């Protein structure tokens, strides 16, 4: 039951066993252990239970000091329940780190020392180091930088002036200063008033119950806070926290001679034993050959084949570039006479992460190979890590062999740019060329004229990239000249540059370099993007890498985010790794915000055990029972400590305090996710707790959705979207924010008729509210439809239609996307009859309203073609997730066409125009 029997090892070498309960705090267990061990041989040699620290094995695999006596046991959650006594004294600040990161990263750092490879150890001690560093130089800095650093500001995108009342208050004092204030007012404006105000540059204000503050050169009404508050009426509660409040919470060449491979032998493969076995080999260079796909001899399909055989490639060892890769897949053939049967594969690097050509033998731990549209003999844009299973896994022994007595390297920069030095008829047909897939008479136009493309054409550095002929060394050595001298592209151009197509190291060094000029602000724009194109990355030392680590010890909230992107897919065997060792770095560097993630992580837990209960109850007691069986297993001492006060993991400025257990529910959903609210001790919230269904898909829509919201919001057009939070925490496990106030329309549609939403939007906006609503929904209504629209996110109902109180409109559960249905067909634009009435305000026919409607679709969309080419961008990077509603180029394309990207700005929005009257004449029909 609640109690287990604990193994206790002192000192002495003397051995104690006797129960205690899963709830008993360490510190109380060192108690009772004393009390039993004083009649217990050797005690008198004992020094007083304050010398000593429990040890114990984690789930994790790894020894744990455990430091902190305030935790019980089962929070501590050993492997088996043994405790060992050892001296404190050591290093107990290394020993504690090490120990929260195993834990909070889902994966022990002995794991990292297993391998045995020093890549992995290089990484380790750069990064750490560089993190470690950067972390004390933070400490350095006063309350401006730090308050900087942890609580960046939240500011609109971005106009008139208004009088606003605003309660100010002081640290401690519970007597408020209701101050009104200029609506362009700078923030000592709203400050230094109010310490006058009081009496009759020190401080800044903070938003009650929040970790929001409100500093630096801008305007009041430009603070999303501020904002809201303006728009939603309410008076904005701030707080003067001092300076010293502030200090208290941050307290050669040569190789002539063909490319030659020895496939040795094959391991633990699983095949039928009628067929034969073949393995096929190609080299690339991204996602281009380069050269001829060398095959084997077939041999009878056993668990261990043996090829014994040498493998030779039309490219001369020279001529292989710094990325180069060699390909690998094992096939089961029908020896020679309805289907080739795709085994496994495995990629690996030609030269190692120290610029060295590898030598001798490698055995490469394969992964299985996924049957797929693309048939493909080999799969190059895979991982050129090995599946971590060497366990049971298949797996292929090679041999490179050695071609000199000293070790040869890849040419320095110094030696690659030595190299690389050195009409009016084929200028035309340059710029009628350069205006994706060029044809091969064009790219060797493109290859000639390439200091032409440099001198007027830098933005079309990507075109230059792909004519090159990467398996022609003297070739590159030209083309890295010209980069080593390229004009600094802006952002949308470097995004293009990140993707597995550019694998060359020179490139992506320049795709960062042009992505340095990004705001703390847009780089959260493209976060997941950039953490998603590190699956292309050859080694685990890159220039991305630490440019990630760099903005994330830089800023708090993008650490946080950064955090979690990485933690949710630390069950991915192909990132695991990598990911990993980055997660450790960000930590070693960010030790405060470690505590956050660890409170957050431990809720996260407990919500997980929490919904396991509840799915399964569901299929038992009927709702209301299950609902109360949840409410005391929630109020359980550990679990309502474990899920109370902690900062929100979807927005880490929210304090989610206090749990209302009353309020906390779940939904009839197929993975019954968890309704979790919680209550204001300074400042309502709440959160869902989701875990079955994967979430990256619906937080990639909403992305989206918030970065319409962002350039609409910038060009003076507020649609009153709802960006409403989805963080994927984990393995098929995530959170999703509460919009209180909020119902769908079939719920609302089912308490004239017609006028159902119309009578609901009155009965929550009485008199003078009805008009402010109706242009809530006009708002929201055109700016969801031209998302969804060009999204290509159909099967939108009345049960994924969602309507908030104020007026806003929103969608949820977006299942697919790209005109996805299992079956992608061309979305049309659509208007729904009930909404159209709305917006018509109850009338058959105003157009002075519905006229205005079209107004907002037809901006919107405009707005999102002239970002077209960034949509495109971040959806090609997206392409590295894996999703299979993002998978190719057709998943792009349909944005191409939804976006009309071809067709000039007018012949765009005619044809919007066509398909939105269309879409209102078969409104009528429905
Ligand atoms: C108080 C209470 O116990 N309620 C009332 C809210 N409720 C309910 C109904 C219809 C839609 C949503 C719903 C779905 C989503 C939503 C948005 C995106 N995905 N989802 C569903 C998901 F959370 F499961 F992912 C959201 C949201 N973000 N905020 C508020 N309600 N809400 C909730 C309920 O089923 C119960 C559980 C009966």
């Amino acid at each position: 039951n609640q109690s287990v029997v604990v193994d206790f090892l002192l000192p002495t070498g003397v051995y104690l066993n006797f129960p205690v309960s899963r709830n008993a705090n360490l510190s109380t267990i060192k108690q009772l252990l004393w009390h039993r061990a004083q009649y217990e041989p050797l005690f008198h040699m004992l020094s007083g239970p304050e010398a000593y620290v429990f040890t114990c094995i984690n789930q994790t695999a790894e020894q744990q000091e455990l430091e902190d006596e305030q935790r019980r046991l089962c929070d501590v959650q050993p492997f088996l329940p043994v405790l060992r006594l050892v001296a404190r004294e050591g290093d107990r600040v290394k020993k504690l780190i090490n120990s929260q990161i195993s834990l909070l990263i889902g994966k022990g750092l002995h794991e990292f020392d297993s391998l045995c490879d020093p890549e992995v150890n290089d990484f380790r001690a750069k990064m750490c180091q560089f993190c470690e560093e950067a972390a004390a130089r933070r400490q350095q800095l006063g309350w401006e930088a730090w308050l900087q650093y942890s609580f960046p500001l939240q500011l609109e995108p971005s106009l008139p002036n208004r009088a606003l009342l605003v309660n100010v208050k002081f640290e401690g004092s519970e007597e408020s200063f209701t101050f009104q204030v200029s609506t362009k007012d700078v923030p000592l404006a709203l400050m230094a008033c109010a310490l006058r105000k009081k009496a009759t540059e020190d401080y800044t204000l903070q938003v009650n119950g929040r970790h929001e503050y409100l500093y630096g050169s801008y305007p009041l009404c430009q603070f999303q806070y501020i904002c809201s508050c303006l728009h939603s009426g309410l008076t904005p509660h701030l707080t003067m926290v001092h300076s010293s409040s502030i200090l208290a919470m941050r307290d050669l060449w040569s190789l002539e001679q063909p490319f030659r491979i020895e496939l040795i032998q094959g391991s633990k493969v699983n095949a039928d034993e009628r067929m034969k076995l073949v393995v096929q080999a190609g080299l690339f260079h991204g996602n281009e050959m380069l050269c001829k796909t060398v095959s084997s001899s077939e041999v009878s399909v056993c668990s261990e084949p043996v090829w014994k055989q040498r493998l030779e490639f039309d490219i001369n060892i020279c001529d292989l570039p710094r990325m180069a890769r060699l390909c690998f897949a094992l096939y089961a053939v029908i020896e020679k006479a309805k289907a080739d049967c795709p085994i496994a594969w495995a990629n690996l690097m030609l030269f190692d992460y120290k610029d060295q050509l590898k030598t001798g033998e490698r055995c490469l731990y394969m992964w299985p190979s996924v049957p797929d549209e693309k048939g493909e003999l080999l799969n190059p844009t895979g991982t050129v890590r090995s599946n971590p299973n060497t366990d049971s896994a298949a797996a292929l022994l090679i041999c490179l062999p050695e071609v000199a007595p000293h070790p040869v390297y890849y040419p320095a920069l110094e030696k690659i740019l030595e190299l690389g030095r050195h009409t009016e008829e084929e200028q035309l047909q340059l710029r009628e060329i350069l205006e994706g897939e060029l044809y091969e008479h064009e790219k060797d136009l493109v290859w000639k004229l390439r200091h032409e493309v440099q001198e007027h054409f830098p933005e079309a550095l990507a075109r230059l990239l792909l004519v090159t002929k990467w398996n022609k060394h003297e070739d590159v050595a030209q083309m890295l000249y010209l980069l080593c001298s390229w004009p600094e592209l802006p952002v949308l151009s470097a995004l293009e540059l990140l993707d597995f197509s550019f694998p060359d190291c020179h490139v992506g060094s320049f795709a960062i370099k042009s992505l340095r000029k990004l705001t703390d602000d847009e780089l959260f724009q493209y976060l997941l993007q950039l953490v998603q194109v590190l699956k292309y990355e050859s080694y685990l030392d890159c220039e991305l890498t630490k440019f990630l680590l760099d903005r994330a010890l830089a800023n708090r909230k993008i650490g946080h985010f950064l955090f979690w992107h990485l933690r949710s897919e630390m069950h991915v065997p192909s990132v695991a790794l990598r990911f990993g060792l980055i997660l450790e770095a960000y930590c070693r560097g960010s030790t405060h915000h470690m505590k956050v993630l660890m409170k957050q992580g431990e809720a996260l837990s407990k919500l997980k055990a929490l919904n396991d209960f509840v799915k399964l109850s569901s299929q038992k007691t009927p709702k209301p029972q299950t609902k109360e069986l949840m409410h005391l297993c929630m109020r359980q001492e550990a679990y309502l400590e474990a899920l109370s006060h902690l900062q929100s993991p979807l927005d880490p400025s929210t304090l989610l305090a206090e749990v209302c257990v009353e309020q906390c529910t779940f939904m009839d959903s197929k993975m019954k996710p968890l309704w979790i609210m919680y209550s204001n001790e300074e400042a309502s919230v709440g959160i869902i707790f989701k875990n079955g269904d994967d979430l990256r898909q619906d937080m990639l829509t909403l992305q989206m959705i918030q970065l319409m919201d962002v350039l609409w919001k910038q060009e003076g057009l507020d649609l009153r979207m709802t960006p409403y939070g989805c963080l994927p925490t984990g393995d098929r496990t995530g959170l999703i924010e509460v919009v209180l106030r909020s119902d769908t329309i079939a719920n609302i549609q089912l308490n004239f008729n017609k006028d159902a939403l119309l009578n609901w939007l009155k009965s929550k906006n009485p008199g003078e509210a009805l008009d402010r609503a109706i242009e809530e929904f006009t708002l929201s209504c055109a700016g969801y439809c031209v998302a969804t629209y060009v999204l290509g996110i159909g099967d939108r109902h009345s049960d994924n239609i969602m309507i908030r109180e104020s007026g806003q409109l929103f969608h949820i559960d977006f299942g697919h996307f790209l005109g996805n249905f299992i079956n992608r067909e061309r979305v049309p634009f659509i208007l729904t009859y009930d909404f159209v009435h709305v917006i018509q305000q109850g009338k058959t026919n105003n157009s002075e309203k519905f006229e205005r409607f079209r107004g907002y679709c037809e901006r919107a969309y405009t707005i999102l073609r002239r970002h077209g080419l960034l949509f495109l961008h971040l959806f090609a990077l997206m392409r590295a997730a894996g999703l299979p509603e993002l998978s190719c180029s057709k998943d792009i394309q349909y944005l191409k066409d939804s976006l009309a990207l071809g067709k000039t700005e007018e012949e765009a929005l005619k044809h919007f125009r066509v398909k939105f009257n269309e879409a209102l004449r078969e409104s009528w029909k429905t």
